[PDB]
RNA sequence: GGCCACCUGACA
RNA sequence: GUCCUCUCC
RNA sequence: GGAGAGAGAAGUCAACCAGAGAAACACACCAACCCAUUGCACUCCGGGUUGGUGGUAUAUUACCUGGUACGGGGGAAACUUCGUGGUGGCCG
C-alpha cells in the first residue's frame, strides 16, 4: 500500500551532492518522456533535501513514471518513488 | 611606562 | 552594521 | 518594510572639540571540506572549521594635523615647546 495516485510523484534517497540547478535539469531530462510536467520543486534545506516533486499534467504520466522509473541509478544511487500523499498546490488550485 | 582583571565614559 | 522593547509612517 | 528613541552584546579606545582616519567586533553572503539529516513540500533559511566578499562601518575609538581647559620648561613680551581617566593585583 502507501499512496493513491497523484499527479505529482515524490522522489527520495536522492544525491544530496548535486546542486539544485543540475539536478531540477537532469530530472527533467529523465522524466520527460512520459508526459508534460507542470513544474519540478527542489530544496536543499536541511528537510527537503535528498527530495524533489515531480508534478506531472496527467495523473497516469505520474503512474508510468513511477513504475518505469523506480530503483533508477541516479547520480549513483537508487531512486525510490511514490505517489506525494496530497496534491501540490498547482494541482489543487487548479 | 607595560600586562590581566574590574570600574566609568566614548563609539554602537 | 546583530538582537530586544517603544513611537511614528 | 521604512524612519525616529531607549537598551545595549562583542570589540576598540581614554582629558576635551574639530579635521582627516584605519583596525577590531558583530552581521550578511559565497566556496571547499567535516558533522548531522532517508526528510511529504509548495514564505528563504541545519551546525562546525578554514578562506573570501560586502555595508549611506561613507562609522569612530587608535595613529595623524590643528586648536581648548589644566599642569612642565624657556621667554620681559609676542610666543614657542613637553604631559594630560578611576581601583586592586602581577611583571625589573
Ligand atoms: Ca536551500
Ligand atoms: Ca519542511
Ligand atoms: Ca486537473
Ligand atoms: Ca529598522
Ligand atoms: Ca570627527
Ligand atoms: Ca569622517
Ligand atoms: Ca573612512
Ligand atoms: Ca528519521
Ligand atoms: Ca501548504
Ligand atoms: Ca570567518
Ligand atoms: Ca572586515
Ligand atoms: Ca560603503
Ligand atoms: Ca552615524
Amino acid at each position: 500500500p502507501e499512496t493513491r495516485p497523484n499527479h505529482t510523484i515524490y522522489i527520495n534517497n536522492l544525491n544530496e551532492k548535486i546542486k539544485k540547478d543540475e539536478l531540477k535539469k537532469s530530472l527533467h531530462a529523465i522524466f520527460s518522456r512520459f508526459g508534460q510536467i507542470l513544474d519540478i520543486l527542489v530544496s536543499r534545506s536541511l528537510k527537503m533535501r535528498g527530495q524533489a516533486f515531480v508534478i506531472f499534467k496527467e495523473v497516469s504520466s505520474a503512474t508510468n513514471a513511477l513504475r518505469s522509473m523506480q530503483g533508477f541509478p541516479f547520480y549513483d544511487k537508487p531512486m525510490r518513488i511514490q505517489y506525494a500523499k496530497t496534491d501540490s498546490d498547482i494541482i489543487a488550485k487548479m
